[PDB]
C-alpha cells in the first residue's frame, strides 16, 4: 500500500536524450510531487540556461513544483548528498554511454539493459 | 504529453525486497497497465508459488492485468527478450548485493546510489 | 616504459573464488612487490583465520612478502583509503555474484564478462 | 599452481587512455605470450591505422607476438567471442568515462575505483 513518489530528483546535461529523462521526471513528479533538476557545473554560468530550460520543459510536461539545482564536485557524491538533505525518494537520469569496447566493457549491466531493450530501469531500494 | 506506462515488467525471488518492488511496480501499472511479474527459474515447480504470492501481492496493490512468467536460462538475455517480445517500457527489480569487498568492487554505481541513499533509481532509456 | 606492479592489494572472503584471486595476485606479487591481502569485517575473530590461511596460500604461489591487513566499514571506501595509504597500484578480487534476475541485472559488465568468457579482465586507470 | 597469461587481449580506440592499457597489456605479454590488440569497427580505414600504431606501440613495450585484430557489430559480445576463441586469459581495457550526472551515476563500480585510486583493477574469474 505504497504511496507515490513526493520528491523526484533528475540530472540533465542539456542533451536531447537528457530532455526525455526530464519529461519521464515531470510525469512521475505531476503536480502534487516536488521536483529538482540538477546539473553538474563541469567547468553569468551557461549551466543556469540548462537548468531554466529544463525547467520550462518540466512545466510544459506538466510538473507544477519545480526548482533548479547546480550539482558541485564529485557528481554523485554531491548527488547523494542532495538526495538526503532533499529527502528524495526517486532520482532519475537519461542513460548515455560509449560504443567504443573499453566504453561498453566498463559499463553497468542496468544501463546497458536499459539500451538493449530501450525500456527504462526502475531500481527499488530496500529498507 | 508523456502518458504513463504500459507495460511494466518486475522481477522477484520472493525475499522480501523483491516484494517491495512488486510493490512499487504494481502502484505504477495501476489499472490501465499490464504488469508482467517475472521470476528465474533455477533449481509443481516451488517457482509457481512465488509467482503466484506475488501476482496476489500486485493485485493487494491495486494491479488489474497481472500475469506471471518463468525466466529461463540466462535471467538477462532471458529478460531483455521478454521485454522485446511484450513491448515492455519498465522493467523494475528490488536492490540487492553482497557486502564483501568483491561483491560492492563488483557491482554497478546506481545500485550502490540506490542503498546509499535508501532510494530509487530509474534509467530512462534515449532514442 | 611501464614497470611490473610493485603494491598490490587482493581481497578475500575466505571462499573458494577468492582463494584463486589470491593464487594470481601472488603470481603477479612474486618476490619483488609487496602483496596485501584483505578481508572485510562483518560482525579471536575468524576473520583472522582466514586471512591466515590467505596469507599462507599466497606464499605457496610464489609471493615473498605478504601482509594481511582486516577491512573495516563500507568495504569500497576503505579500500580506496587503503590503496592510497599503502600507494597500492593493482586491485586484485575473485569474481563473484547473484544468479537471480535482480542479482544480473543489477551488476557490472566487466563482471559480467569475466563470467561470460571465462577470462580475468584488468582496468587501466588513466593519468 | 598458476603461471603467467598467455593469451592477453586489450581493446584500444587510438585514445591516450588506450594506448596506456597497451603498454601494460604488452608489458604483461612480453615475449612468451600472444597480444591480441583489438578496435570497434564503427562504432588505409581509420581502425587499421590505429591497430598499425598500437602495433607499433606494443612492440616497443616489449610485446613480441602481436596481432591486430578489428572488432565487428556490439563489442561486448564480439569480445566475448574473440575471447573463446582465441582461448584469451586476460582482457585490458583503459578506463574511461563521463563526467555528468548520469555518466558516473550510470557507470560501474570497479571503473570508478579505479579512477578515484588511480589504480589498475584485476578481476579473477572462478570456475
Amino acid at each position: 500500500s505504497l504511496s507515490a513518489y513526493k520528491t523526484v530528483v533528475v540530472g540533465t546535461d542539456g542533451s536531447d536524450s537528457s530532455m526525455r529523462a526530464v519529461d519521464r521526471a515531470a510525469q512521475i513528479a505531476g503536480a502534487d510531487a516536488k521536483l529538482i533538476i540538477a546539473s553538474a557545473y563541469l567547468p553569468t554560468a551557461p549551466i543556469y540556461e540548462i537548468l531554466h530550460d529544463a525547467k520550462e520543459r518540466a512545466h510544459n510536461a506538466g510538473a507544477k513544483n519545480v526548482e533548479e539545482r547546480p550539482i558541485v564536485g564529485a557528481p554523485v557524491d554531491a548527488l547523494v548528498n542532495l538526495a538526503d538533505e532533499e529527502k528524495a525518494d526517486l532520482l532519475v537520469v537519461g542513460n548515455v554511454g560509449l560504443s567504443t569496447i573499453a566504453g561498453r566493457l566498463l559499463g553497468s549491466v542496468p544501463a546497458n539493459v536499459s539500451r538493449r531493450a530501450k525500456v527504462d530501469v526502475l531500481i527499488v531500494h530496500t529498507t
